[PDB]
């Protein structure tokens, strides 16, 4: 017989799939690790050596972005002791994690630019799909290339940058130099075709998200591009933060903290505040921080709090974690499975409890636990 | 129905396939960019939505990979009038050129390595697979990052440096700054997953390689990372580039040189003297001078006319040798998981059809996809 | 009653001691992390708050020094997925492991001196020795503060220079670069009062040590201060470095290699060749590669076993040789006034116990102490 | 039609017949060096010697080094 391996084939059958819009007992073929096929009924003889796997009476749903991860690291705040570890791969994937944003935190005197990025080609080698944010908590920023503007632009994996206002260990931004850096990265995004995004990190002074408004008052860079993380952080910054989104910004919230806002709380109270739920992002704050190294279990715990506590539909309680994230980072291909798409998909119980976990048509979940792993794990 | 046009199946059939080793008439199915099949006489309707092609009494081999390319211009050697312009990506399509890598040549100062960078990935997205070179004849290179090694490690289309030496328009480099700079592109290449190769400009000098064998003893790279081009370029040193490519280390011919050794003059040469084919390339160092690209295919027509190569050997400098130097994954081959870069040729290897990543270039011998701007 | 415990009184009494000098069955009074009595039989009520600890029929030696550590991580010579992770404090102590000098190896493109440094700290705030190597295979090196001078003198872990020669993945650095690169390592030293020294990663290359030797030429380092490692990497190379410590010089044997030349095997034939142990130490090269610190054990034992080696004097590549060439005061030796380094062994050499400056770091066989996230 | 050389104790030892390969063809089978064991670092490039394809001649009447 002719051998059609290569094409690696994939049948996935049977589920009720959530794209994250509900559609019903669909279909979705793969081919090359990409969805090449999405409808109800799909002959299993369609094409050659197609492993065809029944999801019968389980949920099919896009893989979880995460924007918010410290890859290599973080943590040091409270001496070198306090440096965490590198993420592991498995540790992600059997988070439902597919796509992941690195970046850095507090210490960038230990923790370089290069780091990040080598690492974030690991993770893409080793099956997943990485991006990183340039710079971190200091400003100006300490980059790859020179300037924010050329790594954005030139380094493919860098796609935004990232920065700290209104904490006690910011690096005492003031609205000058922190225009100028966001007025780069949405030029170098331009130029090399990145979401050319600014992630703030929220801190808990009482101007709150003040020195952004004070940037859009500085310059002309788009509000659809500024990004407040940790809203949830403090009652009044969170109240912000949603008056934020209402004047067309997309906020982000941590799943790794739980009060005085929970994550699940937040994403409802964005609804009940009328902000599309395509401006409201979910993220880990993964590995950074007994003392205690955060996790991504907070995530799915979410979705499960949104569909189980709060009336969220599953298709709307994924959006924060799958469109929501890939449209406002402009990721092509993902958090919607559709034909053309990247094969992120995850296999879960109707309960939301993850089973298996594909990446680029691979199969990083089998059981609950990951059958493919970091090289060093 | 259902709608599967989303892996843009294609199939390629009763063509004699050359890949480049002379299989027969051999059919080649394609989804997604990727030649998912290769075994005489395949269904039809093994996939669904397949566009099937009927290639029957045509030729189908891999698509070229050229490794020496000014894409966004080279010259100005006589004032900036002399400054050519940047390659069209028909140009290359046309020339049966599906993948190529792109550098900078004398002027390094109207010229930088940004906007190679730039071009490179302009044609990736439209169509072709590129990468590029670092550096220029000028040593110490200038550089992206800073350093060759970070250029080769960390920026993704960068595979190695270029530089130029034994020329009367280097920048009259010695054998340490040489040494250090062949060790930063393959220290680099390691942590990048690149060939980490230097590629250097040979000139008219009297010393011809033995710049390249000084460096040899001043540190351990090894020889097979060093690419010397031009070697047609006058036959003294052509000669050496023979007793070079003896030793283990690889030969790039320019097709863009028709004297004092032609380029099937040149691989002809290499046979005799008992090369494997496998360290012997062609590049065409097209938009340089205003070169063209013309010369690799008729390199390879007059190898198997002219001269008494056949097929599979004439191919062979222009894709697999060149694939194998640069350890460009995928490519050069035409095998199950490679890439669908191909040629459909007539018996007297004219190009017909070009496929680049499975998208069809060239329709009627003329592309029917061009740059944003032609 | 009055409190005491601040002292931390810890008495190690009736075991077999050896510090590494075969003593018979003596006791060690411990205080305030260190060791402040060493005579057979000390009462057991000699300090108020004494932590007394029976140790009949047990070895009591000094803990090992590892000087070839990548503490923070390294590899990477094979794409970013290579890259080793950092190495893990209960990986260290479990290994007999007390003090170790970090470094860097081919990647100094996505690992730093400024990490290093961090990890070296937070290791000795957790309850081991360390320190650290600037610079990597790469020269000139890349420092913390600017050079390599200012960095061996001013930062205070700083105990010398690394670097990389006759390797196919050096910067093919040249007889001066290195020179004074050694030179600065030397000063640095002195200013700082650290040892100074130049570790050379030793390649394959023919060449082997002759850059050593070129170096002595050009500059007036003491020969004491080039410390070569990977010597048993290759025989020929292997031999040179015999030689080369008849000289007067150290030659360091790494336990991560066992072919050509295994440890055991390579600590013994210097021995054959008339070397004074003092001028042999042994190196892990842990967490390279991903390598580990079990060879280091394993080859005191089958240095004891297989070969003819007191255990005294198998101890000492691993102790009193390092300590002596890094002068690291108050280590590899047990004496009063040095550090309550210990490893409690069984007859048959398996550590039991492990102390690092008094806190107990390993209790049975398994660390008992560990990094912050294990 | 071999060579015999009578090594004495010059550091240079071996010298005087890696010189000699490099000035003509006579092969490296025909040349003997004697004595080898009267010194060690003479003892050791006999041994390098030998590893390059020559035969090396040791002496029993010397005990040491």
């Amino acid at each position: 017989m002719i051998d059609y391996t290569a094409a690696g084939f994939t049948l996935l059958q049977g589920a009720h799939l959530y794209a994250p819009e509900d559609r019903g007992i669909c279909d979705v073929l793969v081919a090359n690790g990409k969805i090449i096929a999405v409808a109800s009924n799909i002959p299993s003889d369609i094409v050659p050596n197609c492993t065809v796997v029944d999801l019968s009476g389980q949920i099919l749903c896009p893989g979880f972005i995460d924007q918010h991860v410290h890859l290599i690291g973080g943590g040091g705040e409270a001496g070198p002791t306090t440096r965490t570890p590198e993420v592991a791969l498995s540790r992600l994937t059997e988070a439902g994690v597919t796509s992941v944003v690195g970046l850095l935190g507090t210490d960038s005197i230990s923790r370089h630019p290069e780091s990040l990025l080598a690492k974030t080609r690991a993770l893409n080698e080793e099956g997943i799909s990485a991006w990183m944010l340039t710079g971190a908590y200091h400003v100006p920023s300490r980059t790859i290339t020179g300037s924010v503007e050329k790594d954005v632009a030139i380094i493919d994996r860098v796609i935004g940058v990232k920065c700290a206002i209104s904490d006690h260990r910011s690096a005492a931004p003031d609205v000058y130099h922190l225009a100028n850096m966001a007025a780069e990265s949405r030029v170098g995004g331009l130029l090399g075709g990145k979401p050319g995004v600014t992630v703030f990190h929220m801190g808990d002074s009482k101007k709150a998200l003040q020195p952004i408004y004070d940037l859009l008052e500085n310059c002309d860079v788009p509000i659809s591009k500024l990004l407040p993380t940790h809203v949830n952080r403090n009652v009044p910054l969170f109240e912000q933060a949603l008056e934020f989104a209402r004047k067309g910004g997309t906020i982000d919230i941590t799943s790794s903290i739980d009060e005085p806002v929970a994550p699940a709380e937040g994403i409802a109270r964005a609804v009940q505040a009328g902000i599309p739920l395509a401006r409201v992002t979910l993220s880990s704050d993964g590995n950074g921080s007994h003392i205690g190294v955060a996790g991504f279990e907070t995530l799915l715990e979410t979705v499960q709090v949104l569909v189980k506590d709060y009336d969220f539909s599953i298709s709307d309680a994924l959006r924060p974690l799958t469109s929501s994230v890939a449209g406002f980072l402009n990721l092509t291909g993902k958090g919607e499975i559709l034909p053309g798409n990247d094969a992120d998909l995850l296999v879960m119980t109707p309960e939301l409890r993850i089973e298996q976990v594909y990446a680029r048509g691979k199969l990083m979940v089998k059981d609950g636990k990951a059958c493919v792993k970091g090289t060093f794990e």
